[PDB]
RNA sequence: AAUUUCUACUCUUGUAGAUAGCAGA
DNA sequence: TAGTGTTTGTCGTC
DNA sequence: GACGACAAAGCACTA
């Protein structure tokens, strides 16, 4: 097994897209016949078709459900033992009793059982089938059911295209479907709207009962507005009346029963929406819902679980202070002997439960009354101070935005509070509260769509991408390439002297016209035309055109001889019975020989099928004249897989002839074809330089190698595209002006975005202000050109531009998919033990950051990946969007963070491939399933860069290097293969090919030298007993007078309670605070020994200011203000302990906070390092300061270290490992263990 | 500030990397 | 009594 | 029992 073997393992398809540029005066020949205008009409027609088809898509859905008669007996029984007792064998009894009955109604709109008479259920199939098919429009479905003449003119619009429907197709199934989807109309009748009228039925009795005079109440309101004239009250509270309750118009009665593009345009709708809550008086309705909080019962006032965590945030010091105070509260209420059991009972009783607003405040204390009250009134006052704001007149300036923004956080604000309430009627939910509260609330829920409508209006670009498919009149144009389908698509490529053309033939004047290209000498100036040749598969096309067709087919049925095939045939052929006997666990396939045994009647006859199959190609009109020698003979083929496989290849094939170019011409000159070039910059006169890869695949298609032997086709079903202008806003750089460079005179840091433009004004001499004291700084440091040439800014969008996706297949002589790609890759590791790692860590210093490692776990290399091209994305761009967002918060900034993300991570994958290809390693990643990262991070947990893993593993699926040939593997004929097919996020596991994911934390803030972990959870102590406590539960810290450190020994099986429950390898450690001194670096920089950076400055706000600490010094100080004598080398902590000074004991603690903090930071003075608070085997505690090589230089480095090593412990397994498995996840203790042992 | 277009950019009338489209969220 | 402008074929997995 | 990929086979229109 070799690393360069991984590949031509699976096919893999991309489709390249291309500009196409008018040639000669096809553009005047197209705007004269209107191609463009009428299919920008068509486009207009299939979206104003989109809800005339959703409309005739509720006749049949609403006439199917007006004759459901069902008997929901059994699944009010399902509802009530599920509701009696909480076990899972009752909750999977009425999932299988709902899906039964979402069946049952399914069974109505496609059935296909024998439950409804066929007579019926036959007749609605025939339907269901072209509801998906060209009958929509053929007024079939409608005549089964009346349309207007508007509409049938509508319907004939896509006569002979219906395709155009193909994916509103995928999206109206996704309505039916009939699952547990909500999306559909079975779920909506059988789990949403009957537990609902189940609930009606039981309310009705339950109040008749008690005040029967309420009976002929409720019935005198039903008679007064008239609706259900023909059933009594009683009835429509019984479980028959269901039935006639699941179309719109009865739901409508029944409800009616219970209750008797533009800048102006986001400001005329949010103030007509604004107007709308003034006159509705929903601030002070629920100004008074808050009100009523403080004298009703709070036992039936529920807090849904899903915000629990997100209150505790909010209101109180942690997300854990609301859930740890509930759970000690209902601990302190349990019978008996309170094991162990009883204790996770309650911790999982609190995760899926609403908790009543009583049982909080009776746990949280009265400060939390107080902190709900702030901050309800604060939420209701923006809310209020924002209602009576208004809006400005427009959105030019910033200003203006900004206040839009703020009045829709302050009604987002008062959204999300409304939201803490539990909703379901799982609980006990007061009568008039809930009531009033889901009513305020219906009325916000547009808010939330409305704002997130708002904020992408201010992300989106001056463009419009915008665009519709041209058609020229033809349904299957450029929907394949073969010559025989030459009129039938009518869509071929020219190449001549490097550059592509496009050749597409209308129909003339309305009807179908060959053009008579004839094969001129190559000598001969011209364009080079594309014979396509294609048979698309063996298995399918042979029988089709051979044995299954209908003439042999009725011919052997009526008649017990051979019978010979002449048209499309160059000498007839003589197709007998036995062999069609073969075809009608099918015979001659590998079942039936696995079943019946017949081993010699398989031999016998496969060799027959395998010979006719071999006569139909020779003697067929298109396949006699390939070269099918190089076939075996059918002795010795194992079974169809291989023949097929092999007779497959041999049947594509792409040639080129010359064309003279005064056919070419002239065929444009008169208006019979329509070139367009293709164009993607690499063809440009003033290119010069490596290309694209889409490039790359485009010119290797088309190279002699790739013809000879194919290993990139040409796929079918190519589409055209055209895009309008979008020229609202042009600005350029005329001649005379002078042009600013973005970067210094280093060409590696980047100018503030408000510091650019305030010096490029100022060069051009048109600001008419004056320059700011930092931009006067910064302007020496520029660099200006001037304009030799226009560049016109978005020149893409300013005219009309055309279109061509083309689709193409790579490793064509490969399997369809990937068969168990993570065995051949464990096989090849196994057998490479000396195969090297690649870590990869989001650090806070780095934006992205690397290192490789060896089997026996040294760091061959570690770098930054925050510079790539000679640009600065991290230190220096970055920095200055984020000092933006901490300016202004608006929405501008956000977007443009998030695309600057996308787009450095776009860089970072090609250092990775070109990385790993290198040293032949493999990449382990972090999943994204456990834990996350801090905001002082650079990429967001879980949103950027899980599409960034996604595109590397795409990117690993079709591996090509635009520095190598061709020929070679890597090239993009023989791409590399190293990852899986990607299926979803949630199926990749621990691996993904040569991809390796490993648990997030516990990565970073490990000493690199002991495999230490700061083993105290500092949540535990709040109290001074807790501090006694923590303190009295360690061995010894004393003064070593040689060393000047202190020694404070701990064995692991103390201070349980304040632990965090991993113990690891080494049960002691000795923590030493470090003697401060003025060490060295390699370099010679002199830095102190010791120093911590401690953000602890007030108790609720741990990190307002990173302070300078000396754990040594400080201590040393602190014991000789106290008067304690240490310098004998006696033990300290029992004297600290009787003493009992409480400042003096909350300082010792607070020094082990910042000695047992290894990764100290400071964002201002640039210090990253990390230091160990423990001794190594050697007996030097490691202190990243000192920029050894052989161990990483800053925090960052640390963190992309271990996830390296932690991809040694998945392969470490693994080769000690018989099977070719690998574990699901690495336990956080497991990998502590290993770790800790290792570095010993 | 020039791109099949996405990001960054301007020694170079263009550079470096990415780029699986269509349809529907 | 024909030019010409939607149907079918499956092999393996799944 | 359920998916596909592009061709050549059919199949209805007027003639």
């Amino acid at each position: 097994t070799q690393f360069e073997g991984f590949t031509n393992l699976y096919q893999v398809s991309k489709t390249l897209r291309f500009e196409l540029i008018p040639q000669g005066k096809t553009l005047k020949h197209i705007q004269e016949q209107g191609f463009i205008e009428e299919d920008k009409a068509r486009n207009d027609h299939y979206k104003e078709l989109k809800p005339i088809i959703d409309r005739i898509y509720k006749t049949y859905a609403d006439q199917c459900l007006q004759l459901v008669q069902l008997d929901w007996e059994n699944l009010s029984a399902a509802i009530d033992s599920y509701r009696k007792e909480k076990t899972e064998e009752t909750r999977n009894a009425l999932i299988e009793e709902q899906a039964t009955y979402r069946n049952a109604i399914h069974d109505y709109f496609i059935g296909r059982t024998d439950n409804l008479t066929d007579a019926i259920n036959k007749r609605h199939a025939e339907i269901y089938k072209g509801l998906f098919k060209a009958e929509l429009f053929n007024g079939k479905v409608l005549k089964q059911l009346t349309t207007t003449e508007h509409e049938n003119a509508l319907l004939r619009s896509f006569d002979k295209f219906t395709t155009y429907f193909s994916g509103f197709y995928e999206n109206r199934k996704n309505v039916f479907s009939a699952e547990d989807i909500s999306t559909a109309i079975p779920h909506r009748i059988v789990q949403d709207n009957f537990p609902k009228f189940k609930e009606n039925c039981h309310i009705f009795t339950r109040l008749i009962t008690a005040v029967p005079s309420l009976r002929e109440h409720f019935e005198n309101v039903k008679k007064a507005i008239g609706i259900f004239v023909s059933t009594s009250i009683e009835e429509v509270f019984s479980f028959p009346f269901y039935n006639q309750l699941l179309t719109q118009t009865q739901i409508d009665l029944y409800n009616q029963l219970l209750g008797g593009k533009s800048d102006e345009e986001v400001i005329q709708s949010f103030c007509k929406y604004k107007t709308l809550l003034r006159n509705e008086n929903v601030l002070e309705t629920a100004e008074a819902l808050f009100n009523e909080l403080n004298s009703i019962d709070l036992t039936h006032i529920f807090i849904s679980h899903k915000k629990l965590e997100t209150i505790s945030s909010a209101l109180c010091d942690h997300w854990d202070t609301l859930r740890n105070a509930l759970y000690e509260r209902r601990i302190s209420e349990l019978t008996g002997k309170i094991t162990k059991s009883a204790k996770e009972k309650v911790q999982r009783s609190l995760k899926h439960e609403d908790i009543n607003l009583q049982e909080i405040i009776s746990a949280a204390g009265k400060e939390l009354s107080e902190a709900f009250k702030q901050k309800t009134s604060e939420i209701l006052s923006h809310a209020h101070a924002a209602l009576d704001q208004p809006l400005p007149t427009t959105l030019k300036k910033q200003e203006e935005k900004e206040i839009l923004k703020s009045q829709l956080d302050s009604l987002l604000g008062l959204y999300h509070l409304l939201d803490w309430f539990a909703v379901d009627e799982s609980n006990e939910v007061d009568p008039e509260f809930s009531a009033r509260l889901t009513g305020i609330k219906l009325e916000m829920e547009p808010s939330l769509s409305f704002y997130n409508k708002a904020r992408n209006y201010a992300t989106k670009k001056p463009y419009s991408v915008e665009k519709f498919k041209l058609n020229f009149q033809m349904p299957t144009l450029a929907s394949g390439w073969d010559v025989n389908k030459e009129k039938c698509n009518g869509a071929i490529l020219f190449v001549k002297n490097g550059l592509y053309y496009l050749g597409i033939m209308p129909k003339q004047k309305g009807r179908y016209k060959a053009l008579s290209f004839e094969p001129t000498e190559k000598t001969s100036e011209g364009f080079d035309k594309m014979y396509y040749d294609y048979f698309p598969d063996a298995a399918k096309m042979i029988p089709k055109c051979s044995t299954q067709l209908k003439a042999v087919t009725a011919h052997f049925q009526t008649h017990t001889t051979p019978i010979l095939l002449s048209n499309n045939f160059i000498e007839p052929l003589e197709i007998t019975k036995e062999i069609y006997d073969l075809n009608n666990p099918k015979k001659f396939q590998t079942a039936y020989a696995k079943k019946t045994g017949d081993q010699k009647g398989y031999r016998e006859a496969l060799c027959k099928w395998i010979d006719f199959t071999r006569d139909f190609l020779s003697k067929y009109t298109k396949t006699t004249s390939i070269d099918l020698s190089s076939l075996r003979p059918s002795s010795q083929y194992k079974d169809l897989g291989e023949y097929y496989a092999e007779l497959n290849p041999l049947l594509y094939h792409i040639s080129f002839q010359r064309i003279a170019e005064k056919e070419i011409m002239d065929a444009v000159e008169t208006g019979k074809l329509y070139l367009f070039q293709i164009y993607n910059k690499d063809f440009a006169k003033g290119h010069h330089g490596k290309p694209n890869l889409h490039t790359l695949y485009w010119t290797g298609l088309f190279s002699p190698e790739n013809l000879a032997k194919t290993s990139i086709k040409l796929n079918g079903q190519a589409e055209l595209f055209y895009r309008p202008k979008s020229r609202m806003k042009r600005m350029a750089h005329r001649l005379g002006e002078k042009m600013l460079n973005k970067k210094l005179k280093d060409q590696k840091t980047p100018i503030p975005d408000t510091l650019y433009q305030e010096l490029y004004d100022y060069v051009n001499h048109r600001l008419s202000h004056d320059l700011s004291d930092e931009a006067r700084a910064l302007l020496p440091n520029v660099i200006t050109k001037e304009v030799s040439h226009e560049i016109i800014k978005d020149r893409r969008f300013t005219s009309d531009k055309f279109f061509f996706h083309v689709p193409i297949t790579l490793n064509y002589q490969a399997a369809n998919s990937p068969s168990k790609f993570n065995q051949r890759v464990n096989a090849y590791l196994k057998e490479h033990p000396e195969t090297p790692i690649i870590g990869i860590d989001r650090g806070e210093r780095n934006l992205i950051y690397i290192t490789v490692i060896d089997s026996t776990g040294k760091i061959l290399e570690q770098r930054s990946l925050n510079t790539i091209q000679q640009f600065d994305y991290q230190k220096k761009l970055d920095n200055r969007e984020k000092e933006r967002v901490a300016a202004r918060q608006a929405w501008s900034v956000v977007g443009t963070i998030k695309d600057l993300k996308q787009g450095y991570l776009s860089q970072v994958i090609h250092e990775i491939v070109d990385l790993m290809i290198h040293y032949q390693a493999v990449v382990v990643l972090e999943n994204l399933n456990f834990g996350f990262k801090s905001k002082r991070t650079g990429i967001a947990e879980k949103a950027v860069y899980q599409q960034f893993e996604k595109m590397l593993i795409d990117k690993l699926n079709c591996l090509v290097l635009k520095d190598y040939p061709a020929e070679k593997v890597g090239g993009v004929l023989n791409p590399y293969q190293l990852t899986d097919q990607f299926t979803s996020f949630a199926k990749m596991g621990t691996q993904s090919g040569f991809l390796f994911y490993v648990p997030a934390p516990y990565t970073s803030k490990i000493d690199p030298l002991t495999g230490f972990v700061d083993p105290f959870v500092w949540k535990t102590i709040k109290n001074h007993e807790s501090r006694k406590h923590f303190l009295e539960g360690f061995d010894f810290l004393h003064y070593d007078v040689k060393t000047g450190d202190f020694i404070l020994h701990f064995k692991m099986n103390r201070n349980l309670s304040f632990q965090r429950g991993l113990p690891g390898f080494m049960p002691a450690w000795d923590i030493v605070f470090e003697k401060n001194e003025t060490q060295f670096d390699a370099k010679g920089t002199p830095f102190i020994a010791g120093k911590r950076i401690v953000p602890v400055i007030e108790n609720h706000r741990f990190t307002g200011r990173y302070r300078d600490l000396y754990p040594a010094n400080e201590l040393i100080a602190l014991l000789e203000e106290k008067g304690i004598v240490f310098r004998d080398g006696s033990n300290i902590l029992p004297k600290l302990l009787e003493n009992d000074d409480s400042h003096a004991i909350d300082t010792m603690v607070a020094l082990i906070r910042s000695v047992l903090q290894m990764r100290n930071s400071n964002a201002a003075t640039g210090e990253d390092y990390i230091n160990s608070p423990v001794r190594d085997l050697n007996g030097v505690c490691f202190d990243s300061r000192f920029q050894n090589p052989e161990w990483p230089m800053d925090a960052d480095a640390n963190g992309a270290y271990h996830i390296a090593l932690k991809g040694q412990l998945l392969l470490n397994h693994l080769k000690e490992s018989k099977d070719l498995k690998l574990q699901n996840g690495i336990s956080n203790q497991d990998w502590l263990a290993y770790i800790q042992e290792l570095r010993n």
